[PDB]
């Protein structure tokens, strides 16, 4: 996760 989706 990290913020890509």
């Amino acid at each position: 996760y990290g913020g890509f989706m």
